[PDB]
Parts: C-alpha cells; sequence; structure tokens
C-alpha cells in the first residue's frame, strides 16, 4: 500500500497520553532520524474497525494546516498511526498555560486564520471532521496550528452524514441539528468552529460557563448564545454569531470564514 512500513522503522521514547482511540507515543522514525509521533492500538478489540477507518481517510488529505500522516502498521497487532509530532501539544492546555503579551491578539487571529484555511480545504474536499475543538488542534513552532484529522469523514453522496444512534457528543460544540437528530455537515463545522474562535477568544475557557448541559438545547431553541468574550473584537465576535445561526443554511461558509479571517490579519499586521 505504500503508506504501510516496518513497526521496527520506529523507536517508541515516551507516553504522551491516551486510552482512547489507542494510547499516544512520541517516537523516533529512525531512517530520518525524525520525531514523530505514534499512535498505538495494543490488541486486536472492537475498536480496530474505528482505526483504519482514521487510517484510510488521513491518506486522503494533505494541507498545510492539517496534521500529516506519515505511515502506518495495520498487519497484525500492535497497530500503529504515525504523524508527524506537533510539538507544543493541543491548542487548549497551550493558550491555558501561555505568554498573553507573547500569544496577543495578532496571534489569535493568526491562529484562527490558519485553521480555517483547513476547514475551507475540508468543504471543497467534501470533507466533515466531527469534533472541531481547541482540543483537538496541535499547536508547533512559532504558533503553527493544524487541525488533527483522525476523526474525518468524507461525504460520499450528499450534504449530511448521519451518526450512529446512541452516539455521544461534546454537547458544548455541537450544533443543534446535530443534537437533535444526528445530522453532521459542513454547516454543523462551522457551528463548532464558532465554539473554537470562543475558546481562542478566552485563552481556553470551558464554553457556556457553569450552564447546565442538559439545558443547553433548550437554550440554543430560544436564541440564547454565549456572550462577546472581554477584548474579543467586535467583528470577530460578529463571525461567531454568524457561525451559531439556528439553520445551518444561513452561517457563512469555510471559504466566507478564512477570507474574512486573512483580511484582519492583514490590516492587523499593519
Ligand atoms: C500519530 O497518531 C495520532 C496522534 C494524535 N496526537 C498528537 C499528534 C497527531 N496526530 C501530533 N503531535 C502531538 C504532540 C503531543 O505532545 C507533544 C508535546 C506535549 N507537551 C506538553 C507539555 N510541554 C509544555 C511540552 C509539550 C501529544 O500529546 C498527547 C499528542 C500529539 C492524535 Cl489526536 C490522533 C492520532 Cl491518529
Amino acid at each position: 500500500d505504500k503508506w504501510e512500513m516496518e513497526r521496527t522503522d520506529i523507536t517508541m521514547k515516551h507516553k504522551l497520553g491516551g486510552g482512547q482511540y489507542g494510547e499516544v507515543y512520541e517516537g523516533v522514525w529512525k531512517k530520518y532520524s525524525l520525531t514523530v509521533a505514534v499512535k498505538t492500538l495494543k490488541e486486536d478489540t472492537m475498536e480496530v474497525e474505528e482505526f483504519l477507518k482514521e487510517a484510510a481517510v488521513m491518506k486522503e488529505i494533505k494541507h498545510p494546516n492539517l496534521v500529516q500522516l506519515l505511515g502506518v502498521c495495520t498487519r497484525e497487532p500492535p497497530f500503529y498511526i504515525i504523524t508527524e509530532f506537533m510539538t507544543y501539544g493541543n491548542l487548549l492546555d497551550y493558550l491555558r498555560e501561555c505568554n498573553r503579551q507573547e500569544v496577543n491578539a495578532v496571534v489569535l487571529l493568526y491562529m484562527a486564520t490558519q485553521i480555517s484555511s483547513a476547514m475551507e480545504y475540508l468543504e471543497k474536499k467534501n470533507f466533515i471532521h466531527r469534533d472541531l475543538a481547541a482540543r483537538n488542534c496541535l499547536v508547533g513552532e512559532n504558533h503553527l496550528v493544524k487541525v488533527a484529522d483522525f476523526g474525518l469523514s468524507r461525504l460520499m453522496t450528499g450534504d449530511t452524514y448521519t451518526a450512529h444512534a446512541g452516539a455521544k457528543f461534546p454537547i458544548k460544540w455541537t450544533a443543534p441539528e446535530s443534537l437533535a437528530y444526528n445530522k453532521f455537515s459542513i454547516k454543523s463545522d462551522v457551528w463548532a468552529f464558532g465554539v473554537l474562535l470562543w475558546e481562542i477568544a478566552t485563552y481556553g475557557m470551558s464554553p457556556y460557563p457553569g450552564i447546565d448541559l442538559s439545558q443547553v438545547y433548550e437554550l440554543l431553541e430560544k436564541d440564547y448564545r454565549m456572550e462577546r468574550p472581554e477584548g474579543c473584537p467586535e467583528k470577530v465576535y460578529e463571525l461567531m454569531r454568524a457561525c451559531w445561526q439556528w439553520n445551518p443554511s444561513d452561517r457563512p461558509s469555510f471559504a466566507e470564514i478564512h477570507q474574512a479571517f486573512e483580511t484582519m490579519f492583514q490590516e492587523s499586521s499593519i
């Protein structure tokens, strides 16, 4: 298959975390002397189908702000997904721990711009991401941000993907139509992206603070939305609000979102 490699080609270095879809390691791809991230699957389990689903999809994708697949090991346990190493880890912990004088307003714009660029790409390729949130974005040197892409679905025929009944979603990031009917689309991602913008603007606060999960849907029904975070530019909140339109069709495209952030980033850098 050519994405296939010898498991003996990697040496494991440190556990970084995991559970999960599988546990995650810092590793070294020996013949390139290259630090890499390795997702692992101990034995066969029920979650093996999950695994190669990710693997398959990640091969179909290439973008500067999408985590680059390097190789896979899928002939027998253990199982390896191998990606580039995102040095600073996830964006949520990053925002929370950063030096805000360094990671300032111009930088937050840069990060929104980078993410929206990735999502514009997925929009065109007819992909949806099932879990857009700060925790699923990764950070490298110099405020480089990439969206993690193990949880992607290709739209094979049409507009909306339907998740299996009984599926649990991260309530606070999830579009109304997704919570209600289990339907995901690129416009559901646009909604989630709105939440992501709020996380970025607040340096990683939890969305709908103190609000009871079980009541979020009802609130959204009655046009309750999160308020403008402190220091968030009015235009940025306007976009947030556009992302959170009740009708999917009323929400902007990622092409529009990216264009808008590109413009704001150019002006901020001037
Ligand atoms: C390869 O397979 C997969 C791997 C992943 N997950 C990761 C990808 C990817 N992709 C890339 N890069 C990662 C870097 C990580 O931490 C590196 C440094 C952390 N530190 C925090 C403390 N300080 C300050 C030093 C830095 C990390 O930690 C858990 C997970 C990463 C996913 Cl989500 C899915 C699949 Cl399929």
